[PDB]
């Protein structure tokens, strides 16, 4: 089930993908937007999000399974940060690009983010670095001075995140 | 949880025609209608595999759906010859029933033909078929398959038809 | 694990499939002759016996999972009851041929056979009937009158009791 | 639980020589000696995924092993590029080590024709060989590979050659 990889969400996902794993798992849903932006990432590691349905049912709960008709290529930053901005009851986008400063401030809050960790990042975003912001996130969660990666994909934010966790 | 296509040559070998059409229509067309669900789904539940219907995240011609197996260790019964035979005909968007019953003999004779099966058998097969002796038939089909003069029992079953297939197939 | 299939084992396994996963459950072991019987049994309903290893021990537990170099094809009745007699420390061969009928009186009692059936068993394990022993025996434990097909392999007597509980 | 089939792909678009090596030898011999079961195993580790040696039912010169891999989500770190380079040297039983530092030249050659790297890249390759330099050899490698002009990166871990191949795969 979907609450298999909670943890591993907070401890690697990148917070684009970390905002919509939990928006699925408080809302029980996603419009497309999110579910094409957090499936394929989810893709990118190797794993496929579906909705189990019951075969018995005529027609006229969301699953992660190991993956066994679509372009399944994920989403880099740029196509997250420069297309689709999300429209109220949209939880896709790029949160650096997308929250409103003062929210951002109160997500890496509850991610634990430290005072002086969150105004580097607040300094950048102001600048429009959002991906340096990113990696400035990367670095503070996984307790290094320089991720050592120049960071312009989700699914490498999480690469590089199960090298560290892994290491 | 495992992918349909794991159970493509079983299905060749052991899968009577009328699951054995459901199975190539679910893989080909990625989505079965009620009936074939039923028909289909409940057969694999005789066997001890439960049949999973998901709809894939991208889903907005494809329908979205992605299906998969896994062992079983609601109160549906899996269909009899008869139940298939003389109940819920299929309709022009359905794969489901008996072959031997509901294909055109033309078309039921192509079939057989993809499926290999000698000028021979076939030629019994479709004489038994026009005296409407569709399961013996099926039994006909079962040994053309197997290669034994005899099939040894009497077809009322498709699960049936699987047990005694997979109990030649072992030895 | 193994311990998956303990329900499944007491439900559709036929009697000498059933001592081999319990001996291999209590055993934590099985000589080859059970191995051979019990893994090629449980190959043939599409499942691989494996006993896990630590990759990272330098040579110089057993689990079940579904199926992904040798001959796979599993044994028959006539097969178990006709070759390879097992020793002691051995738990495979065909209980109804290879058992003392005394022992084998207190294995059908703790499968909870009614002494009725039991005295049926075996009359027929005395006449060398074990294969119309063992259907009896598939006919008591699914309370049905005819078992309706004519036994002479194990994997047979599992798909047949699959169609009956799934039924 | 997965076949390491799963991953044959994504071995050759993603993973350095060494790993490369390592997957081919163990999905043809069914096994790998130490020194390769720790530097795959733990680069497979590194990325997320935890690789299984199981001992199969039948084993009483096919050792009689079976290999699976699964999503992890003991205390031993994935090997860097110096550690694979300059200890634990491959013997003959071994198909660990770097390719580029480990294996003779005229090998090497054969190797890097069988994975179809023009012969100008083999070139390239072979002289930097010549002058120990094997890491960037192996950064020509990833270049060809990938079809860029600079890999863009200084490389010293076989697990940051698997993340920067997938962020170019990935676009
Ligand atoms: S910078 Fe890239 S990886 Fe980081 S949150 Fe934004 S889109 Fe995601
Ligand atoms: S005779 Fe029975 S088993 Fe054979 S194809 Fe028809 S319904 Fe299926
Ligand atoms: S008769 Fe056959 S299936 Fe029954 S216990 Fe003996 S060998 Fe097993
Ligand atoms: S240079 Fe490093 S990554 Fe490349 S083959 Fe050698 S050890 Fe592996």
């Amino acid at each position: 089930s979907l609450d298999q990889i909670d943890l591993l969400s907070t401890k690697s996902f990148p917070p684009c993908m970390r905002q919509l794993h939990k928006a699925l798992r408080e809302n029980h849903h996603l419009r497309h937007g999110g579910r094409m932006q957090y499936g394929l990432f989810l893709k990118g590691i190797g794993l496929t999000l579906e909705q189990a349905l019951q075969f018995w049912k005529q027609e006229f709960s969301y699953n992660i399974r190991h993956s066994f008709r679509t372009d399944y290529t994920p989403f880099s930053c740029l196509k997250i940060i420069l297309s689709n901005p999300p429209s109220q009851g949209d939880y896709h986008g790029c949160p650096f690009r997308h929250s409103d400063p003062e929210l951002l401030k109160q997500k890496l809050q509850s991610y634990k983010i430290s005072p002086g960790g969150i105004s580097q990042i607040l300094d950048l975003v102001k600048g429009t670095h959002y991906q340096v912001a990113c990696q400035k996130y990367f670095e503070m969660i996984h307790n290094v001075d320089d991720c050592g990666f120049s960071l312009n994909h989700p699914n490498q934010f999480f690469c590089e995140s199960q090298r560290i966790l892994n290491g």
